[PDB]
């Protein structure tokens, strides 16, 4: 009985195995644009991804994964309302089964078709492993997508899909450029999270993009063929494998613009 999306094993079910599920600084949240506040505080972002480099591609049976090799100074994340340099890991997405859902944060109570999400991890820390276990170990860049004109970008992710199909899959990705998935403004909200599936860990500072990037009815449509489910198993549509907004609690919204 492994944690899922489904109506038994899906978001409400999850504190039982990981407590921190009602903790005080989960995620994801809804943006209230008209409560979150400008901080001038906050420093430029920068955003280095030219010399990124990726190296797989993974089906983990909640979304797909694309693994970059962080074992040196590439692909970082720094400036805002980061202290130091976070490293690029991986990136994945949450999509629903229609394009009326499957982002995670929302923006005044609005979901988009699907939400990106760059996660990095603070240098400072050695690893993914130890950072995990830091109230400042991860920052997560995430990015919204809406169904309109196609992501160029993008396509070279879709078509690989196809030979993750199911859970446990995994193939040769590399030379993926992730600069080709950033929208042209980095206006965007911060505040202090977590990850939005389990474990749930409280080590996630956010940055969420303003403006979301434009896919395709059939890219997205792609996305949707992936399976939950792994390979000889019954099938089971990878799709809403979104976590619903949780309470704010505690925590004010910062906006860079
Ligand atoms: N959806 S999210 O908040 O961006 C997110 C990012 C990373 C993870 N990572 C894990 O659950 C994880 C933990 C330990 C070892 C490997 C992984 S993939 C989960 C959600
Ligand atoms: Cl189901
Ligand atoms: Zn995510």
């Amino acid at each position: 009985h492994h944690w899922g999306y489904g109506k038994h094993n899906g978001p409400e079910h999850w504190h039982k195995d990981f407590p921190i599920a009602k903790g005080e600084r989960q995620s994801p949240v809804d943006i209230d644009t008209h409560t979150a506040k400008y901080d001038p505080s906050l420093k430029p972002l920068s955003v280095s991804y030219d010399q990124a480099t990726s190296l797989r591609i993974l089906n983990n049976g909640h979304a797909f994964n694309v693994e970059f090799d962080d074992s040196q100074d590439k692909a970082v994340l720094k400036g805002g309302p980061l202290d130091g340099t976070y490293r690029l890991i991986q990136f994945h997405f949450h999509w629903g089964s229609l394009d009326g859902q499957g982002s995670e944060h929302t923006v005044d109570k609005k979901k988009y078709a699907a939400e990106l999400h760059l996660v990095h991890w603070n240098t400072k820390y050695g690893d993914f492993g130890k950072a995990v276990q830091q109230p400042d170990g991860l920052a997560v860049l995430g990015i919204f997508l809406k169904v309109g004109s196609a992501k160029p970008g993008l396509q070279k992710v879709v078509d690989v899909l196809d030979s993750i199909k199911t859970k446990g899959k995994s193939a040769d990705f590399t030379n993926f450029d992730p600069r080709g998935l950033l929208p042209e403004s980095l206006d965007y909200w911060t505040y202090p999270g977590s990850l939005t599936t389990p474990p749930l860990l409280e080590c996630v500072t956010w940055i969420v993009l303003k403006e979301p990037i434009s896919v395709s009815s059939e890219q997205v449509l792609k996305f949707r063929k992936l399976n939950f489910n792994g390979e000889g198993e019954p099938e089971e549509l990878m799709v809403d494998n979104w976590r619903p907004a949780q309470p704010l609690k505690n925590r004010q919204i910062k906006a860079s613009f």
